[PDB]
C-alpha cells in the first residue's frame, strides 16, 4: 500500500507554540505539506495532552485542522494544517496596521472561528495575532490550543477563575475578579486583536485603572493613539467590545448585527 507514503522530511521550523515548536513537514511522496508540533513532555505531560484532545474535538474552516498526534518516547508529535500565510502579526505593520478591508474580513473570519469554538463550549483564552494564522489564500485559521478549555459542558457553563492569556489582550475582569464567564474573555481579545490590524499598535500594557491608556480609553479619549488612527465606524463597534463590565460586554451575536460588521468593504479576490 503506497510506501513510504507516511514519510515525512522536516524542512524548517515555523515557529514556537504555547506548548511546543512548530517544523514544516513534507511528505516524501506526495510532498504535502503539514505543520508538526513537537513537544518534549520532559516539561509538562499532561498539558500537552488537554491540547490534544480539544484539537479531536474541532472540524472548522477558520481552526487549524487536526490530523493527528503520535507519541515517540518523550516526544509528543502533532500533525497540524499548515497555513504558509503565516501569522497575522506579520501582516500588521507597525504604528499603521492594514487596511480596513482586509482587517474586517480577517475579523469576519475571526469571528466565525470564535462563534463555532463557544458553540462546543470551548474558550480558546489566548487570542492574539501570534495564533491566528493565514493559509495561502489569506484566510484565517485560529490556531494553537494549548491554553483552551471547556466552559460549557452537559449544557452547564462552568465560569472560570485561572489567569490565561497575554496581559495586553487580556479583559480585565481576569485582573478584578475571582470569577468570569469565558465567552466575553474571548470577545476582549478578538477586540484588542481588531485594534491592533487597524491601528498597528496596542492599546495599553494591560487593561487596569494603574494604566493610563487604559483610563484613558474608559474616559473617552478616542481623540488620542491608537483610536484617532481609527474610523468612526469600526471606533464604534470597538467601544461596545472594549467594555469593562463584561455583561454588558457585545456578544457576538450582536457584533453580527453592527453597522461596521456588515459594511460593504472588501472586494474578493481578484480572478483572472
Ligand atoms: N501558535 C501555534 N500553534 C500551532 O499549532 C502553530 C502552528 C501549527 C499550525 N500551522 C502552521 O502553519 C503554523 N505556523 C506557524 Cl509560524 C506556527 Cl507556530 C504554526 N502555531
Amino acid at each position: 500500500a503506497v510506501p513510504f507514503v507516511e514519510d515525512w522530511d522536516l524542512v524548517q521550523t515555523l515557529g514556537e507554540g504555547a506548548y511546543g515548536e512548530v517544523q514544516l513537514a513534507v511528505n516524501r511522496v506526495t510532498e504535502e505539506a503539514v505543520a508538526v508540533k513537537i513537544v518534549d513532555m520532559k516539561r509538562c505531560p499532561e498539558n500537552i495532552k488537554k491540547e490534544i484532545c480539544i484539537n479531536k474535538m474541532l472540524n472548522h474552516e477558520n481552526v487549524v485542522k487536526f490530523y493527528g498526534h503520535r507519541r515517540e518516547g518523550n516526544i509528543q508529535y502533532l500533525f497540524l494544517e499548515y497555513c504558509s500565510g503565516g501569522e497575522l502579526f506579520d501582516r500588521i505593520e507597525p504604528d499603521i496596521g492594514m487596511p480596513e478591508p482586509d482587517a474586517q474580513r480577517f475579523f469576519h473570519q475571526l469571528m466565525a472561528g470564535v462563534v463555532y469554538l463557544h458553540g462546543i463550549g470551548i474558550t480558546h483564552r489566548d487570542i492574539k495575532p501570534e495564533n491566528l494564522l493565514l493559509d495561502e489564500r489569506d484566510n484565517l485559521k485560529i490556531s494553537d490550543f494549548g491554553l483552551a478549555t471547556v466552559f460549557r459542558y452537559n449544557n452547564r457553563e462552568r465560569l472560570l477563575n485561572k489567569m490565561c492569556g497575554t496581559l495586553p489582550y487580556v479583559a480585565p475582569e481576569l485582573l478584578k475578579r475571582r470569577e468570569f464567564h469565558a465567552e466575553p474573555v474571548d470577545v476582549w481579545s478578538c477586540g484588542i486583536v481588531l485594534t491592533a490590524m487597524l491601528a498597528g499598535e496596542l492599546p495599553w500594557d494591560q487593561p487596569s485603572d494603574s494604566c493610563q491608556e487604559y483610563s484613558d480609553w474608559k474616559e473617552k479619549k478616542t481623540y488620542l493613539n491608537p483610536w484617532k488612527k481609527i474610523d468612526s465606524a469600526p471606533l464604534a463597534l470597538l467601544h461596545k467590545i472594549l467594555v469593562e463590565n463584561p455583561s454588558a460586554r457585545i456578544t457576538i451575536p450582536d457584533i453580527k448585527k453592527d453597522r461596521w460588521y456588515n459594511k460593504p468593504l472588501k472586494k474578493g479576490a481578484k480572478r483572472p
